[PDB]
């Protein structure tokens, strides 16, 4: 398997990072699984999953004034309520489903005022046990660090980890955790990445990332058809093509191919 995803590297030129955390019954896939990668929009699932925790169910209904000045990336639902506004509740479903940047935003400010909704963020990380990432800038500035940049930067690993006990873990009550894992199994941006990669009958949620310097990810929860779950992080970059190289959603779909291959193969033994 190693060997596969190094010919994928060679392909594309591209460096990629692969988890699937390992399961009662399965080994752990991981391919540079401790390297860095830029999160790009998947830091927005774990936004969505803080604003979430720290507030009853009533914090959804609070409604949000904007301008158009606030939206500075792309921001496809913001951008046709600029207008009317949008609660905190359409703000969770823009910023995983269409991965809206000012939606995004918007969550940060929400989390941690204005000037410190980055490390807010950071902090949820930090309170779930996770040491490694750390986001620095809001959108768009966050896609745009140079590669080996630690600032706004996960690992496979890392980002994996977190979204297991978002989504199949207790970190969240199961009201809240019903409202996340239904955003990302309704997402609309990765129909090219995991799930191109899964049979049509498990069930995929997910979160994407694209950014500069080829950037692309996904991170998703997959289950079974007989509802066994999995946990897949999918990361990658293309800097040899410098800052507008281009990012390569067919690398994570052989990525997601490769995992699910194994994940779906059975191996009953023969008679002998």
């Amino acid at each position: 398997l190693a060997d596969r995803f190094a010919e994928l590297e060679r392909r594309y030129d591209a460096r990629l990072g692969v988890y699937v955390p390992a399961t009662g019954t399965t080994a752990a896939i991981e391919y540079r699984a401790d390297e860095r990668f830029a999160f790009c929009s998947t830091f927005k699932a774990p936004l969505v999953a803080a604003v979430l925790h720290q507030n009853p169910l009533t914090h959804l209904d609070k409604l949000i004034t904007y301008t158009s000045d606030d939206i500075r990336s792309i921001s496809p639902v913001a951008q046709q309520h600029v207008q009317t506004g949008m609660t905190i509740g359409q703000l969770c479903d823009a910023a995983i489903r269409y991965s809206d940047g000012t939606a995004a935003n918007l969550l940060l400010a929400d989390l941690g005022g204005p000037g410190g909704g980055t490390a807010a963020f950071t902090g949820y990380l930090r309170s779930l046990g996770d040491t490694v990432s750390r986001l620095d800038a809001e959108e768009p500035e966050l896609n745009r660090d140079p590669p080996g940049d630690e600032r706004d930067t996960t690992t496979p690993h890392a980002i994996a980890l977190v979204l297991q006990q978002l989504v199949l873990g207790n970190a969240l009550p199961p009201d809240k955790r019903a409202l996340l894992t239904d955003w990302m199994a309704r997402n609309t941006t990765g129909a090219k990445r995991i799930r191109a990669g899964f049979p049509a009958d498990w069930k995929v949620i997910d979160k994407t990332g694209t950014g500069d310097y080829g950037r692309a990810n996904d991170i998703a929860v997959v289950w079974s058809p007989t509802g066994v779950p999995y946990v897949v992080a999918v990361m990658s970059d293309r800097a040899g093509g410098g800052y507008d190289a281009e990012p390569r959603e067919a690398l994570l779909a052989e990525a997601a191919t490769c995992v699910a291959g194994v994940l779906a193969l059975e191996h009953h033994h023969h008679h002998h």
